[PDB]
Formats: structure tokens, sequence, C-alpha cells
């Protein structure tokens, strides 16, 4: 077919970064992070939609490894949880360095694709796993961090997640709380990309008005073409496009078709939407693979890339969106994220009232006048 | 005095590399590491026995900056408030460029030397702050810990504490549990110092058996002078002759004289008795300050440094016998602990069984029990 071709060929030249992929959450669930186990080679694993070969069958170039912790290990282990995530992820960039070269830097990812390499950064998913601590953020920025899921599916003490537009969860902070904006305000300084998926509407829009950087949703669709709360609405995609912002679309089914079956094409809706509300330099993908159980029906896994990018040509996507929407709306925000960021400025280092703090799990030294 | 005009002029070309200072607590403790507050500047600092002024009188050029989170926080908010002590260090010695220079090598000590300045490093004081996983030790590493103290005044659950000596804590480990053990494994091939203080009897032998390079006591004293448990005995100090380890001494009353009343003449009589027994070679400095409540009188603070070296030299101790207890013992000790880590190793990964973990503030991923 004369599209896929064509896929592969700016492919080649243009590989997809993809904004979530939770395959670290397999391994641990799989091998409790124990990769010399057999069954846990990478280059021969089965029963995931991720490992090399489909990693390179798909023309993957650029990844943002979840490391991520369920949302009952808030307030519990969460933040231990979290650092063995980003152990497992360090240690598979060491494991296979014939195919993933850590990164940390929007020039680190430009830098694997010059060497073949699949560049892999971590993306930390909730909140939940600073324990509302300024001095746990800038610790897991230096272990790697360059993206902050605000939220996961729960309200931590200074941000609403979406649950809270559903009705299921109370709003808690309706947005961010003076500490949340503490939070944002050392993301930025620091140099980390704000991702927005997850979160509530109040929290998007508050973010979107505070933060000085463009933001990101690693892992979210068009809320128009399928009424997911865990989808962006019109109103916000405006916001999107008006910062210069990034919606990188999620594969999972029930946010494509807002129902267990989905396809290739249903997905290509979500993206051309995007596409005319929020522009076509604010659409990117997420495909969140490994992290939900259904797939899209030729979206089967990581290696059925190429396939997607030929049904966005097919519909007349030009050369420079679909290379947009597969690397270079990313770098731009990347960037944009790394100028705007000033670590000689002081960080931020008023805490969070103790009166917010949560949970039977933590003593209250520091805290007193 | 021709003895303090004498470990000045040693001192110029030996700072002193104390091995324990416990000023990141009084920091947490007093201003809840707000840095930026006035009464918390460092240069003007009261209240404590360690400040900028004071740092340059007592010619101190090294210090392993003590990341201590208390016993109770193990099972709660232990890795937290590690990471947050250890960002408290991070930010002293951005906010203090022209005093400290934060370093995690020998060489970097050495160059702290060449400029001017004091050599800052981490040493964690406690095993429950890894919270029994070697994937948390390991991200500890990347954030700057180059010494672990095995345990606090409390077991973790590889490892036996101090107290076990006089009776008021159980021997779970009696020395090393297995994962006890992979733990100091992953130690040697990190190149992380093993730190022996407040361990328990059992503890000093099967570890000092055990690691394959030298370990250290960052602040314990001579038992033989005061049978104080937090004190290494004779046969211990055998065992460090034999193995070309460290003992730091520990400057607290209690420890010294063992009573509330001490004088610095008793700190040389344990430095004797070490040098002694253990070796010119396995004596070295661990103040304890800002740690303890009580340190003797002509040692105040930590400026009053010129002042035991001036009483050594009283007490005829050799130049060389000086200058390898202000710094030469701690930097061979820390060299050959590099020179025999192995970072190509493939790191330990078999984790410590569930049934081994305490506390109700944690999920069981990954073991799924
Ligand atoms: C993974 O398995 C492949 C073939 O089955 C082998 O070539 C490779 O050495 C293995 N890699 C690791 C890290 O075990
Ligand atoms: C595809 O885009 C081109 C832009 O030059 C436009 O001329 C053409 O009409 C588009 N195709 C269709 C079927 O609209
Ligand atoms: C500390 O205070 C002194 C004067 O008391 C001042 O000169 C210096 O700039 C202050 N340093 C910081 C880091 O605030
Ligand atoms: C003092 O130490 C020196 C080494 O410099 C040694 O030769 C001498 O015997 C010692 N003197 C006394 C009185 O112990
Ligand atoms: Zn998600
Ligand atoms: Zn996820
Ligand atoms: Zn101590
Ligand atoms: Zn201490």
């Amino acid at each position: 077919d004369f599209f896929r071709d064509e896929a592969e060929r700016i492919m080649r030249d243009s590989p997809v970064i993809d904004g979530h992929n939770d395959l670290p959450w397999q391994l641990l669930d799989m091998f409790n992070n124990r990769l010399q186990d057999e069954r846990a080679n990478l280059t021969t694993l089965a029963g995931t939609h991720t490992n090399i070969p489909k990693l390179r069958a798909g023309f993957v170039g650029g990844q943002f490894w979840s490391v991520y912790t369920p949302c009952d290990t808030q307030n519990k282990d969460a933040v231990r949880r979290t650092l063995e995530q980003m152990d497992v992820v360090h240690r598979m960039c060491r494991m296979y360095p014939e195919t993933f070269l850590y990164v940390t830097s929007s020039a680190g990812i430009r830098q694997a694709f010059r060497e073949g390499k699949v560049a892999s950064l971590i993306g930390v998913e909730g909140g939940h796993s600073i324990d509302s601590s300024l001095g746990v953020l800038r610790a897991l920025y230096q272990l790697g961090m360059r993206y902050l899921t605000l939220t996961h599916s729960c309200n931590t003490p200074w941000a609403d997640n979406w649950l809270v537009d559903t009705g299921d969860s109370e709003p808690q902070s309706q947005g961010l709380s003076p500490f949340g904006q503490r939070v944002v305000k050392e993301l930025n300084r620091l140099g980390v990309l704000i991702d927005l998926a997850h979160v509530s509407v109040a929290t998007m829009k508050a973010t979107l008005q505070l933060s000085r950087a463009p933001v990101i949703f690693s892992h979210s669709s068009a809320y128009s073409v399928c009424a997911s709360r865990r989808n962006v609405p019109d109103d916000v995609l405006r916001l999107v496009k008006q910062t210069d912002s990034l919606v990188m679309v999620n594969f999972y089914n029930n946010y494509i078709s807002c129902t267990n079956k989905a396809n290739l094409s249903q997905v290509a809706d979500h993206l051309d939407h995007i596409k005319e509300v929020a522009g076509a330099r604010a659409v990117g993908f997420g495909g969140d693979f490994d992290g939900v159980p259904r797939v899209p029906e030729g979206l089967e896994d990581v290696s059925k890339y190429p396939d997607l990018i030929a049904e966005l040509l097919r519909r007349n996507w030009t050369e420079a969106e679909v290379k947009g929407a597969l690397a270079d709306n990313l770098l731009r925000v990347f960037e944009a994220v790394e100028q705007a960021s000033n670590l000689t400025q002081a960080p931020e280092e008023e805490p969070i009232p103790l009166d917010q703090l949560g949970g039977s799990c933590r003593t209250h030294y520091g805290y007193s006048s």
C-alpha cells in the first residue's frame, strides 16, 4: 500500500515519540522488577503490548516510560514504590544499551534518534508520588523525572482528579490549592513538563492559566468524539492552542469509541478533531500501551504505529502535520519547558500546611510555629 | 601555645574531614528546612555547634553531612524525609557556594581542598531510610549517598542495632539476614562506604567478615575507655585492623567519659586507645556535632578542632599520625571502596521476603501477597 510505504518513509526520519507507556508497571506486577528472570527478557517478552522487536517494528524512537504507583499507595508507600519504578527504567536502559538510550533532555531525544536508539525518559504519573513535598519533587527531578502527571485517578491535597467531573470524587482543591500553585511554579522553575492527563477540568484550566510554560496531556483524547472525563473538552483545547500546548492521544478503546470495541479509524477521528479545534501543532501520541486492557483493532501493539500514520496520510494530513504529531510537537513543547526553567532561581521551600497532610503513615518533624 | 600553632600549620595542608554532623536535622527541626529564613542564615546561625564562621575557624575542609530521619519514621515516612533531608543538603551547598562544595567522590574531597572549600558529602544514617529496598538504595546512591549507616538505634528487618547489646532490643537478624547480606553486597558494588555506627557487635563482625571493602564507624568511640555499646570493643578493633577499616571518634560526653560531663583530654584518651589497638590508620573524627546535647569542655563547637590536634601533638603523636586522623585515613578507605565497586556488575534485584516487611504503611504489588 502506498500510504503504508509513505508512513515508513517519514517514520525513518521522524520516529514516533510516545508520551505514555506502562511497561514498568508490567515488569513489577509480572516479575517484581526482577529483570534477570528469563521470562522477563525484553527481546522476547510476550503477553505485553511492548517489547524490543515490536518497538523497532513500530518505528518508535522515543518513549516516556511511565513510573506509576497506584492511588492506594498514597499516604503509604507511594514514594518508595516511585523510586523502585524509576530504578527499573534506569536498569532496563543499562541491560539493553543497544536498544534504549536513557535521556532527560530534548537534545537527548534528538541524540537517540541519531543513534538509532529508543530515547527513554521518565514520566511520573500521579502527584501522590511526591507526597506533598517540594524536596521529593526535586529528588525525582534529579532521578530523571521529566513530566509529572499532577494527579492520577485520585485527589492529592493540592490538585483534583478527573473523577471529580464524573461525581465519584469530591472537589477538594477546586483546581490547584496555594501549595499546588507552588508545585506548578517549582515544576516550571525546574523545567519539568506539566502533564494534565487524569486531572479535573478546573485543574486543567487553573494550570493552563498559571503555568509559565506549555503543558501536555500525555495520554488524553477528544471529549467531543468520546465523552469521557479522561478526555479533553473543546474549551480546554482552545486554551491548549492559545498556550501552544500539546495533547497526546490515548488509544484505550473506552476513551476512543467510549465502548469496549474500537479500531484504528476511530483513533484517527480523535486526532482530526484535536487538529481542527486545537490546531495541528497541538497533536501527538500517548498510546497508553501496557496500561490499558483493550487496544484498538489495527492498533494491537507498539508495532502498529505506521498503520495509524498511513490513515492520517490517507485522510490528507500533510507530511509536516504527521511529523509534528510524530515527534516535532513534543520537541517544541519540551524545548519551551526547558527555556522557561530557571535553576539559579531560589527553589520553592514553603511546605504544605500540616493540616493538609494526610494519612496515618507520617511523622510531623519540622512543623511547629 | 606551640602545639596550637603547629596544629594550625598541619591543618592548612590537612583539613579535618569529619564523618558525622547533624546540622541537616537542626535545619529541619528549627526552620522546617526553610533556608531562606533569615534566622537560618548559616553565616550568622546561632544556637548550633555548626555554621560557616565556626567551620572555617575549626579548619574543617570535609564534612559528611548526616541525612537522618528518626527511628519512629521507619515503616512510615522514612523515605520521604530522607529525600527532604538530602534535598536540604543539596540546596545548602547551592545557597552557600563560596563555602560548600558538594562532592560524591574522593577526588572531589581533594578538589574541595585545593579550592579552599568545605567538601560536602552525604551520609545516610539508618537503614530504615531505604525501607528494605535495593531500588531505593540505588536511588539514594544517585542522589548523593556515599555512606549508609546500616541501622540507627532501631533494628531494620535485615540488621541489628546496638540496643540489642544492652538488652533494650531483641536480636532479630543476629547480624545480617540473607537480604541484609545482599544489601552489603549491593553497597560494595555501588561504592558506598558501609557505616557500622549504631549497629550490634554481631552486625559489626558479620559486616567486617562479609564486606569486600573496608568499612567505617562514622561516629563511635572506644569501648575500653567508656563502656557504652555505641562504642567499639577491642575484638572488633582487631577486625578493624585486619580489614584496614576506620573508626571516626564521637565527641558526645556520655560516650567519652561515660557521664554528662567530659573534656577535651578524655577524647584524646579514646584516640590514643584506638591508635594502640586498631592502629594509627584506623582512627579519625566523627564528632557528632549538632546531633548530641553534650560536647566536651574545650570542644564546644566545630571551631575547636585545632585544640584536639594540639593535645595529640602534646601526647607525642607524629605529624603523619595526625595527618592521617585528619584526612588521610578516610581518604584511603574511600578510595579502597571506589576501587572495589563493580558498576558494570548486575545490580542486586532479589527483593526482601514479603513476610519480612513490617508496618501497615505499604502495599504488596510485585509480590501480590
Ligand atoms: C535475551 O534473550 C536473547 C535471545 O533469547 C539473548 O540473545 C539475549 O542475550 C538475552 N538478553 C538478556 C539481557 O538476557
Ligand atoms: C488535500 O489537501 C490539499 C492541500 O493542497 C487540497 O488541495 C485538497 O483539496 C485536499 N484533498 C481533499 C480531498 O480535500
Ligand atoms: C546571610 O546574612 C549575611 C549578613 O548577616 C548576608 O551578608 C548574606 O548575604 C546572607 N546570606 C544568605 C544566603 O542569605
Ligand atoms: C615521640 O614520638 C617520636 C616519633 O616522632 C618517637 O621517636 C619518640 O620515641 C617518642 N617520644 C616519647 C617520649 O615517647
Ligand atoms: Zn493514565
Ligand atoms: Zn499509566
Ligand atoms: Zn548517630
Ligand atoms: Zn546523627
